[PDB]
């Protein structure tokens, strides 16, 4: 039973419309999201998030248990991101 957890998650958090990305850490994922649309400002509407891992596309209300360094891209209609992959 419980489910404390011996280890921190930590995602990139990227974006477009910036020069630089930052890399938050956390306990519990929820919380790397949440401050994440935050210090970015990502609201649903008019608004879009993409993981950097190859150019997937989700947002930061999608993001279940992403993987270690989740690796997100702050994106907007007014914003595009190809992917990060060699074709």
């Amino acid at each position: 039973m419980c489910a404390v957890l011996r280890q921190p998650k930590c995602v990139k958090l990227r974006a477009l419309h910036s020069a630089c990305k930052f890399g938050v850490a956390a306990r519990s994922c929820q919380e790397l999201l949440r401050k994440g649309c935050v210090r970015f400002q990502l609201p649903m509407p008019g608004s879009r998030l993409c993981l950097y891992e190859d150019g997937t596309e989700v947002t930061d209300d999608c993001f279940p248990g992403l993987p270690n360094d989740a690796e997100l891209l702050l994106l907007t209609a007014g914003e595009t991101w190809h992917g990060y992959v060699s074709d």
